[PDB]
């Protein structure tokens, strides 16, 4: 008579803990994101092999750009590159580019590693260098690494604050993420204070092992992730998120892949009655937000589907 | 014997009802978005204390951007400031930032309300204001509240056409918002025509019974929502949308945080051997389309494991 | 007595093939996305009845824009309209745009097919065409159709690396869709190949039925699918994608509306104390990767839930 009452503790152990009384719906979820601070740059960079100076601070408007989505961008490096001109001239010498005589290359031929399609004349760029220029911006964009000190390596010192409206449409529930009366002056800690949506770009880094600065070189992919778990009922009614992060990059990259996430952007100008870019090689580390939540109610037909499931347990403890 | 056929007309209820017999799928949809019409500006304002004159209209290349997935963006308010380069300047002086002595302000403090880093010269800036200088550009923003009158407050005249298309990757089964043969000139309303996209800006805000004018001094962000309630079934076969609306801005504020959904963009222009920018900031009612919906069809596991659940009820009658 | 046995199969037959025992949990995703390649442009163009010669290459920084979420675009075709500054014109002489005298057209009438308001001066454009002028950026942009021959044919000839890094919150897996030390020198093809994620344009076109250069005239909105379909029992584990396409846009247009996914993109400059604007009209196939899967485990409740109802079955078998 033992697995009688056995039995019976089981279902209300699962019944309690699993929530089977309860009909799970989606979840709706609208993101606002804003990202503050502002960053100073001050280092030497070698161009073309010469050197310069980069001075200058960049704010709100140009370490980003407007939000995409349920996601947010964040500028890390850059290389900049002025004054392009459409036209025919040498590119950059690497293996697959460097020539000795005009049958080296072949007129037409795109290989997948230039800019411009070369038209066969193998001419001297740069100390007795003979490369056949394609037709192209000019001068053709130099292949050089991201410099070992990051830029912005301020930038970790940036806030973000976000807000997450979710609904369940199944029900007439639609909440935030910040509730009413509540402080604003803090910052996030999963100890301190797991309720306070102001995250630092440092900590949030730091929370997953990995160091800001080796990253920052070439950027890579980060995700917040807010869950919702939240009981409808009269009863025991609570809807509060859980903050947690990771690294969707794979950080161990590949020989033929390409670590960071990097992009180039144009900002095209015309002067002297030509055409004329200011493309930019871009660093930075995409934000992607994550919010999924569960909601469940009383509906009573959840309810009497897994009692009659169950009463057939009664019914073969008996039977055996 | 009566309870013998009030369970029977239960279950019936139930099955008839929540659709157990149906194997729910989820939605996958792609938004396809259009927004049309122009708005003209004549108004004054007063920068820098100065009263000039703004005329001019506004076209699709102007009061939005491209489409950011399943959203869209319209221009609200802006407020413009024009020739800013790279400099050390006094900024505007507000509580936080007046200083009467060099001592007042540290050098390399950045206070999180400002554009630059001051470097610690409380110098006058204007009527004998003593403030410290930052590097940024300039002149700096001056910080001053949208205008009263909204300067695009034709923008409820708009319109938008939404074209959605839903997918039910279980069955074999994608649908598009518009059918075939359909007359489009028309507009949306609950009770004339509730299958028109074609959603007027004003209609949609004048629904959820929030007046465009006092929203339109800062934005914020609308959401529309189409409901998809689909039966597969060869009988009784229909999968029509539903549309609703609804606010997902807080629009309760706070005095910490700041309403409204507004953003600074950038437009760079190299001029005189200078670099300036024309950084705008922007207040505009962010768009986001939410879509989804349910679909099921006769898998007859779902059927047979419903019915054999209820099958207890039966003899649980008999067992009382 | 056969019965007896037949539903035990059946039984079995289901818990089987649906994995019943199996609990089911959502996708959360992340879409990394690459396109690369160049395109030549040589052709010739009709511009205000005068004819041009467009020459030139379009590299990675000029045929896209910045992702937007989980999504890139790629450009087709483009209609250029250069030095328009703010001011009254006449517009383009259509049908509903001529006028005979100035009663024709009222002033502040805004039809919904124009940019600009006119101010009801019936002038002469062209020819002895006499439209009313409005308020608006001039030269009024000629509305024309797209090239018959696509500027960028080429554009076919792109490759596309998709990196898809899903989540399964309800377990502890987070996954990728490239596994280490696997070559990336290859092409997707479904038979020789359905792993590697370097997509061709033209092989994604042609594989589901339509040729590239009919629908590079006006563009439209492509399809990527990613089914995941993953077991993370101990036994049997596996985890790995499958490639589809289709394509989200009608095709089969209608006299209302408009085919192809085009939108008119602005690029400002400020000239001879001027300011004008160089928007262009942009054709180009909206790429929207949609990823989806599923993924269970053994979490014994459902085992038994299953069982209970289907027990009902072995006692009406005996009850029959
Ligand atoms: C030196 C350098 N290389 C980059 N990408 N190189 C790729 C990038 C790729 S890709 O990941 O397939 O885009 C390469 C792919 C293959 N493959 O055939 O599998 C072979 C190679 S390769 O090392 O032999 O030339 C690939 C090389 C990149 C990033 O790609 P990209 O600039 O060449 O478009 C950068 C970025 O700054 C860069 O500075
Ligand atoms: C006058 C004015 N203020 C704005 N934001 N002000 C904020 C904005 C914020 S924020 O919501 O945390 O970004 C403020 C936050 C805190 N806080 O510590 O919780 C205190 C304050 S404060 O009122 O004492 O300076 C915050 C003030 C804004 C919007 O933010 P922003 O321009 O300062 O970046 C505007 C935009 O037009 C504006 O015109
Ligand atoms: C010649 C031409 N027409 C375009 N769109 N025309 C529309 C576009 C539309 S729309 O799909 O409702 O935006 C038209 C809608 C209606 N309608 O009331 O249902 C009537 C008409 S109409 O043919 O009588 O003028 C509509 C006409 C387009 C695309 O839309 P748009 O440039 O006019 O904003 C292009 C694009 O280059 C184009 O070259
Ligand atoms: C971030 O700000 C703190 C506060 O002044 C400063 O000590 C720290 O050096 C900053 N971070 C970096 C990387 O400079
Ligand atoms: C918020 O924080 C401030 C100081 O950071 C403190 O004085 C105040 O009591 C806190 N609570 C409220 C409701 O302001
Ligand atoms: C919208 O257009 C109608 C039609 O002319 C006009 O009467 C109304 O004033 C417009 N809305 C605004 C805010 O001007
Ligand atoms: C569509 O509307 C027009 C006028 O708005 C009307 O003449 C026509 O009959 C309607 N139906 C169709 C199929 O065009
Ligand atoms: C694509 O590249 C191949 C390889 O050279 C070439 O034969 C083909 O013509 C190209 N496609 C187009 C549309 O030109
Ligand atoms: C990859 O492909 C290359 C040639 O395309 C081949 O030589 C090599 O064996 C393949 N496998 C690996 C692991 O590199």
């Amino acid at each position: 008579w033992i697995f009688h009452a056995l039995v019976f503790s089981y279902i209300s152990f699962a019944l309690i803990s699993d929530k089977r009384y309860q009909k799970k719906e989606p979840l709706i979820s609208s993101v606002h994101t804003k990202v503050k601070g502002i960053a100073e740059v001050k280092a030497e960079i070698l161009e073309n092999g010469m050197k310069k100076m980069v001075s200058g601070v960049f704010d709100t408007a140009d370490y980003t750009f407007p939000l995409q989505g349920n996601s947010f961008f964040v500028m890390t490096n850059f290389i900049k590159t002025e004054g392009q001109q459409q036209g025919l001239c040498p590119d950059f010498p690497t293996a697959r580019t460097i020539c000795s005589s005009d049958r080296g290359c072949k007129k037409g031929r795109m290989d997948p590693q230039s800019k411009g399609i070369q038209t066969g004349r193998c001419v001297v760029y740069k100390e007795r260098l003979k490369t056949c220029e394609v037709s192209a911006w000019c001068p053709i964009e130099e292949v050089k690494d991201a410099p070992r000190p990051a830029l912005l390596n301020s930038a970790e010192n940036f806030t973000v604050l976000i807000k997450n409206n979710i609904d369940f449409p199944g029900h007439n529930y639609t909440t935030r993420n910040i509730l009413p009366g509540v402080n604003i002056t803090c910052t996030f800690h999963k100890t301190q204070n797991p309720q306070c949506p102001i995250f630092r770009l440092g900590d949030i880094f730091q929370e997953t092992g990995d160091s800001f600065s080796d990253v920052a070189i070439q950027g890579g992919i980060m995700g917040i992730e807010i869950y919702w778990d939240c009981n409808l009922d009269g009863w025991f009614h609570h809807c509060r998120p859980k903050y947690s992060f990771r690294r969707l990059d794979d950080k161990t990259t590949s020989e033929s892949l390409y670590p960071g996430y990097n992009f180039r952007y144009a900002k095209y100008y015309k002067e002297n009655n030509v055409e004329k870019r200011t493309l930019i090689k871009v660093f930075g580390i995409r934000f992607d937000i994550l919010v999924f939540g569960t909601g469940g109610k009383f509906n009573v037909i959840q309810l009497a589907v897994y009692i009659g499931s169950v009463i057939s347990y009664f019914g073969l403890a008996t039977v055996f």
